[PDB]
């Protein structure tokens, strides 16, 4: 196989703390690090973890197209790959969510035969679910870029969540150092008034970027967005959450064919209610059957089929090492058997299970389950 | 008031996908409650705090999921009511397709206790990274599979579609050996009514151990009816269904507001684009002459200033002290310059930039 690789990782949204353990370990093991982050504390942190770093942010400019900048950023990364080096690229948030240059660079490295991988990170939408206290599963989530939303006339749903990114950059294909003018914002507000109506709520969301700050979670009407004191608050790191207008009725034919309710009855919420919806009929946390479930806790014992963790220090140490040390992981992948034979202090059962590497084998080893094959080691 | 509840995630891939902040809160907690599906991750949590309880033991065969979730949340909230700092830990992102966390946080908040969710890496985040797609182009619709069929939720054939919980269509129960997915054919019918019979559906399973590869298998909608294929769909399975066409642009909107590489590899019958077109080659040529613009501000900080900003993100106690009294905290940090102390005291992002980029 060819020598040289590209791994792209994220930093998360909130400064330093939202970086993953694996992103940190790949930054440290890199021969060379390229980064694009909007926070000085996060930049300073990255520089303490590797001696060979380059700031990609310097390739943005006034009156220079974003597409030119991304071609340049990706070419800087892949040139170092072609010289045989293990390269790491670092971007704000999740490095594949609204990020052009990472997908470009990974696809180039892949087509020329180099190992190429993206590691996921915490996105702005992840932070939004956490701070606004909503689940994308109830009642579904539609996610769009605000200009693409308008240009391609993409459909909304009044019964599901709607999230809109780049609401502070409506129809802007350029970069500007000192911020922008969001003069085309009014085209967006008209569209929202059409689809939802004038008194419908819209939450202006800004996740805290520094660990001491609070999130902006300010609820407005769509009509309030036309007032200028409110419009100027919207900027480059702003997101809109639009709650549902109403609950959608159940399809009676499907509820039958999946056989959940008997005929003759009706399906008329679960606690807690979405706090941001209009006209929300409040739900009680301690209903009668919740209280019976809580009373059963006194005589609760684990069911027979429950299997408690029953591992060793040596096995836990090696599985942790594989997740936190990329070079150890690389060595394991090249030859399972040899790596397994040289781990200190493992039992024969543990060696054989690590040699196989399969999920059922690691579980047998770490939960002390009988395996005919593994107990004979 | 004494007592708090913080709920955190572990991510999807064992250990490595936990955030730095999630780990620091696990370590500082008085009591820890966890629900994870990987023994290496469970073992790692138990080395980081001496007072942990496994919430997975409250599931059972034939026992309602809702009863289990009421129990999980009450166990957490009972410790908060004794004035303790409590941490709950869930797989992935702890508020994405997870009931008990939302319930416990809302109960804690309604009784006057400090309550917060910290985000984590979800199964959808992994999907974007492993399938090499971006939800921005051309939009993403995300549903729970049963809710998708019961409420007859709309498909958008011009956008990404992601369906969670495809391996248990119509099932409210738990079972330790999993369930047979016998109502699966009701999902497939709805997919073929909406997309073609030859339209691709990608069966996605993110790797759970660090050495494993993801499942990214492309099938047709029709070949989901084959029984050898349908058995592979289980409790950690997710479906990605790519767009069937490109949506037309709106001529009116374009007036008022005044393909590109790489292509989505899963869309049927899309010609791949050239990576190095002449506009790209001209972009690359300018790198030989490139100097940083006059408005570019390089990092110019001290060791003392960087150490304190790192400490506020990695040490929950130091953060609490700082929030309580900005001035007193700033005065007690050793080796800061007078400028660095005043900036920490204000604490606004513009102030911190001044100190750490030595701007005039
Ligand atoms: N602090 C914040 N709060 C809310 N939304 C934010 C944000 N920072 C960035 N965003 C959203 O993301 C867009 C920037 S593009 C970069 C997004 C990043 N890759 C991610 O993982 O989210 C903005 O237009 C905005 O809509
Ligand atoms: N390894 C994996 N790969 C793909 N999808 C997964 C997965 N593990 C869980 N899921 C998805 O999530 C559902 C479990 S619900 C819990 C999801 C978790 N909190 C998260 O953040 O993702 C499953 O039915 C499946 O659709």
């Amino acid at each position: 196989t060819k020598a040289g690789s590209l791994t792209i990782v994220g930093t998360g949204i909130e400064s330093i703390g939202q970086m993953t353990l694996q992103a940190l370990s790949y930054i440290e093991a890199a021969a060379k690090v390229f980064y694009c982050v909007i926070d000085p504390a996060t930049e300073a942190f990255i520089l303490t973890k590797n001696k060979n770093c380059v700031d990609l942010y310097q390739y943005y400019d006034n009156g220079k197209s974003r597409l030119n900048t991304y071609t340049q950023m990706s070419e800087l990364m892949v040139r170092e790959v072609r010289k045989g080096l293990d390269v790491v690229g670092v971007f704000y948030g999740h490095p594949g969510v609204f990020v052009n240059p990472s997908h470009r660079a990974l696809a180039i490295a892949k087509s020329e035969g180099y190992r190429a991988r993206m590691l996921p990170g915490v996105s702005a939408e992840d932070c939004l679910f956490a701070d606004l206290c909503i689940d994308p599963s109830n009642p579904g989530c539609l996610t769009y870029e605000a200009s693409d939303f308008l240009i391609r006339d993409r459909p909304v749903s009044i019964h599901s969540h709607l999230v809109l990114f780049q609401v502070g950059c409506v129809g802007i294909a350029d970069f500007n150092f000192t911020g922008f003018d969001n003069n085309k914002f009014g085209v967006l507000v008209d569209r929202l008034e059409q689809e939802y109506g004038a008194e419908h709520p819209v939450v202006h969301y800004i996740a805290a970027m520094m660990p001491h700050q609070d999130p902006v979670t300010d609820k407005y009407t769509v009509a309030q967005l036309r007032e200028p004191e409110i419009a100027k608050r919207v900027g480059g790191v702003s997101t809109f959450y639009i709650p549902p207008k109403a609950r959608k009725a159940s399809n009676l034919d499907i509820i039958r064919r999946l056989e959940l309710l008997p005929a003759g009855q009706v399906p008329d919420r679960i606690y807690p209610a979405n706090q941001w919806e209009p006209d929300v009929p409040e739900v009680e946390p301690y209903r009668p059957s919740d209280q019976a479930a809580i009373a059963q806790l006194a005589d609760h014992a684990p069911p027979e089929q429950y299997q408690p963790l029953a591992t060793s220090k040596a096995m836990s140490d090696v599985m942790t090492k594989l997740a936190l040390d990329p070079k150890a992981l690389a060595d394991y992948k090249a030859d399972h058997r040899a790596f397994a034979q040289s781990v200190p202090d493992l039992t024969p059962q543990e060696r054989a299970a690590l040699e196989l590497g399969d999920s059922w084998a690691i579980r047998c080893a770490m939960k002390n389950m009988p395996s005919s094959l593994l107990d004979a080691a």
